[PDB]
């Protein structure tokens, strides 16, 4: 064991982690802002560590291939290339077999992003039909949810998605654009839907939450920092700081 700064793996995703806008050019950690950047700053202060933020090269959250090999931030942790993954990283039972998670700092569920004014009201309506395309981000928790479901409705939807080489999108930005340009609904985590629908009055959430889960800080399996981060998250919750941080970055814009 050594004393050194922690390496934090992450990726770009609004409003969690973004390149802050400046016209003096910025280096290192100073390049970044967002809810997860604030959370990291608070966790580092409480626990007393310095750190360096590195974007994950493949830009992916993490999913397993047919051989069982991981990619994205999960793989960085597995390979011990980072000490912490600080991102909107969904805690899943499958991922827990490969990495460790703090307790959640945010909770959420899968829901549906679609246009307003349609008669679609639930995931069942989407599995019912064919005119409206639907999908999710590739190599993500939401995709894995459908690929692994044993509920008929979601097995059907996975068959649909999986077979269309367009429905599984590279990231949230491309999914949002598809919703804006084609007859397409995005399966998407509810926190990000809240973020988008507060800023785009022509989009809405369709239905409620299809499941319930949390975002946690990821560590390599067995890391001593996992329980420390958990304790610090509980302190930030008790101090009201996770509340302030959410409302800081989910500020919202006027939608009549
Ligand atoms: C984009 C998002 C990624 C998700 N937060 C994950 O950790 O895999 C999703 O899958 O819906
Ligand atoms: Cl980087
Ligand atoms: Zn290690
Ligand atoms: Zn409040």
């Amino acid at each position: 064991g050594s004393n050194r700064s922690l390496i934090v793996t992450t990726l770009l995703e609004e409003p969690f982690v973004m390149f802050r806008k400046s016209d003096r050019t910025l280096y290192g950690n100073d390049r970044f802002e967002g809810y997860c950047i604030d959370l990291l700053k608070e966790l580092a202060h409480i626990l007393g560590f310095s750190y360096e933020i590195r974007l994950v090269e493949d830009g992916k959250y993490g999913a397993q291939d047919d051989k069982g090999q991981w990619n994205g931030m999960v793989k960085e942790l597995i390979d011990h290339k980072a000490d912490l993954a600080v991102a909107p990283l969904t805690i899943t039972h499958v991922r827990e077999k490969a990495i460790d998670f703090s307790k959640p700092f945010m909770t959420l569920g899968v829901s549906i992003l679609y246009r307003k004014g349609t008669p679609i009201d639930s995931a069942d309506d989407l599995a019912k039909q064919t005119k409206i395309e639907y999908g999710a981000v590739k190599d993500g928790a939401t995709m894995t949810f459908f690929k692994k479901s044993k509920i008929s409705t979601f097995e059907k939807m996975w068959a649909f998605m999986s077979s269309k080489p367009s429905a599984l999108v590279k990231n949230n930005e491309e999914g949002i654009q598809r919703t804006l340009t084609a007859d397409y609904a995005l399966l998407m985590e509810s926190t990000t839907i809240e973020y988008i629908t507060q800023r785009n009055c022509n989009l809405t959430q369709i239905g409620g939450l299809i499941d319930s889960k949390g975002y946690g800080i990821g560590t390599p399996m067995g890391s001593p920092y996992r329980d420390k981060i958990t304790i610090a998250i509980l302190q930030l919750q008790e101090e009201d700081k996770l509340h302030i941080m959410k409302e800081k970055w989910w500020r919202g814009s006027g939608c009549p």
